């Protein structure tokens, strides 16, 4: 009794300034996109099949600015402060924030030609604590990280995490927008 | 008795601004191109084998700007607000107004090498919801709305969303052009 | 459960003057002849699997006179009000008053040999709109029409066009009579 | 981009009194159980591969009623007013209100083996009108078929019709359930 | 010409008391059920390919009664009076009034597994007098009869002769009904 | 070193209602049925191969009532409150309390035939969290959920929820067992 699901929606939108600025994202189906969120919350669990972070610029080739995502897989790992710290992580990446184009078909559900110069990264799947993951809120896994930041490790399967620098303002420029592209499986339905 | 009919024609040119527009196209043949609008009203009634929306860039690479497309196929479907909305679209599409060069060869009945980069997109003739439409005019459709939106589902068969943001300018920037590349059957001929 | 019914009977008398006069007949059960109109109002649904009317003459070799029928496969399509037009719809025929005899074959259950000077015409099933329609009334056709022409379009799946000129009177002289030979699947019972 | 989801909830809750009450669902996600209501919402269209309703007791054997079902596909068809006309429905059964046990088969996505006094009944998907049908409220339904009831027939696909009666008293008891068990195709995503 | 028709309708509400009641029903298109009688009236003959009569249960498991049913093949025949004839007669079936509910396979055009228990009796077709029997009236039969009870032999396929006893009632308790499922071909219209 | 053991043992008494009563048990050996819960206490730890609960009836066919079972895999769902909720649920079954019988074949050791009536549902060990379960008693489930409900999740494989309502009578009718048939493999023992 499981529910494939395929899609791709958008996941964050993203500026960049002169400092280096580090975010993060849960990658839960709560956090990844407003449109899984909702679909999601219907099962009670789910396990990702392919999940993949793509980054699609909307800028001038003249803007200033890099972008770098990776992922971490342990919720107790500290969220990286340096690029340097960045680049050493699983499925990093690092661009132009006026370059990625050609990641577009990431995002399409089309049959992908030349991706090069494309700025996106893909979770490894395989090295998962475990497979099946209970579909979780934001409030439910600061609540468990209040307790022990061990007790999330079961809860969320990884962290991507995004950092923009190199920006010619002090004040954030428009740079791009990240786009999430998934498979899930969801079982044991709930209401 | 089918005439099938393969062309490429301009759609539709495109400016852009810094807040968000959004406009939106009848996948018909009286609205996809003066040319086959003329041509298909010869005819009573159509099939769309394939459409296909390509934007082609015609600013500067210093162009501020983006650009979005993706199709609804539910006449009753509320046009979307945001690109948060139109990213999950079926079909969709996004990228810097200055780029889509590689999209070219789509509109050009030339074979197509690597078109990564292309801002093209394309309609699911498999999921429309019937076969054979008949050709309808904007009015046609108008009336029809204005009875019942539902109505409208049997005529025509998809609309196109296009959303514009990201600009440096209050004021529309010629941007590019959308061209659209069909192959359309026509059947039953009419005076 | 589908009851499948080939059948043939008088659907139209005809007569022939010196002006051009247009009529029409809705092809569905209802309005294609009385047995059948009485037969398939006991379905809810039915699907034409064959369609053909079929002129035959009752005259004089001597009789001034033509006939022309085409099909209609829009309901909002406006009735033809010359031979021009008329000779150009999908499944055109035109003759002689008093010509047609060849076409008897068909309205029989035999096997027909040379129908050269037949005039006769048959439904293109595979362009319809769809396959299943509802068994409607002459008055349910005219209500829906009403409130807008398209509404329609789904309840009926075609429209014969009947022209007769040429005549030398100008009162109508008895020409002949137009048969329906059909085979039709009727499904979905109804009390 | 089809997502296909199986699965069998609750649909309907039971009882019955000594004179005939007729009642009736439409055959559409939003009407069909409340989970899929909510779950199939985000997607645009649908499409039915199965659908099957089936009625399971909770009362004693001594419990006097007896329960009939049935589908209309016509959404301008007047719902029945007795068994006999209900009989002549397509899917149609008729049983004991405290026999159906072994139904159960069916709720359960186990394997069915003796299924003789199961009441229950599938809809024939493939004399649907067509497809692809959109997600409608019961609201969009009452507006339409406000205007006019055969811009109905293209939104949902059928009518299940429920009929009780033969029970000892006038107030109604307790008798069982009604559950649907469906397989559905949803695309085109919304928000 | 042959037009055949598989449809299954109610025949016959069925109610018990403490002393044999004997009933019987021509099997014969007019009186098999009210839809059948209505549509095969459009034909002149007709020939059972296969007709069939199925009890199906409505009541508590505490009911007290009993069923019987067989055919009579000669009208002259005179109807019978006590279980024990009935009995001898070709495809003669007993059970509880309450029993029965196997036999909802039967009406339903689903596939049937176990129908042991299932209070179910068919016509033999290949032992009826001749092949193409002529629709008639109960007025028709009447007629015949009055003259010559013989002359109805060949009008009438056969009798459908039914018993119920052993009720706890005197007064007529709701047992079940009577549901026929035939198949028919007419053929010979008529207007 | 895996000591495989196949057994099948009483789980639990029922009794029904007027109101619904909502209980639940873990699915681990501890809670599974006394005999079991002695052996297993012996490893360290456990993994489900198959867990099958099966309700029997012990009551009259007079008997009003109905019974609900299902499973929820994650300790942190809250325990449904309807029955529209719990037959959302994996593994849902309904019926009777009287009803069930043919249930029998399956604690039993024996080969099954048809247990279309069967009122069993087996645990999907295929979608449990994790393979090797360690033993915890109650006690220990109860302090890991007391300090979060979520440190549980590890634990425990499953929750079985039972529901019972539809009775007669506001105090308790003895209507049947909920018998345990489970294959189990025990490991890495302890002193």
């Amino acid at each position: 009794g499981i529910t494939v699901l395929t899609h791709s929606e958008l996941s964050a939108e993203i500026g960049v300034t002169d400092s280096i600025v580090v975010s993060s994202e849960l990658v839960m189906p709560y956090t990844v996109g407003t449109w899984l969120r909702g679909v999601a919350a219907n099962w009670s669990k789910y396990s990702w099949l392919s999940v993949r972070y793509t980054y699609i610029p909307s800028c001038p080739s003249s803007t200033a600015g890099s972008i770098h995502m990776g992922f971490q897989y342990d919720m107790a790992d500290t969220v990286p402060v340096s690029v340097n710290q960045l680049s050493n992580l699983r499925g990093y990446v690092s661009g132009q924030v006026w370059s990625g184009s050609a990641g577009l078909c990431f995002i399409n559900g089309t049959r992908c030609s030349d991706t090069s110069t494309a700025i996106s990264t893909t979770l490894d799947v395989s090295k998962l604590g475990k497979k099946w993951y209970p579909y979780k809120t934001s409030a439910d896994y600061a609540t468990a990280v209040g307790v022990d930041v061990n007790i999330a490790t079961p809860l969320v399967p990884a962290r991507l995490v995004i950092a923009l620098l190199d920006g010619s303002s002090s004040t954030a420029v428009a740079a791009g927008r990240i786009y999430c592209t998934y498979t899930i499986q969801m079982i044991e339905p709930t209401a």
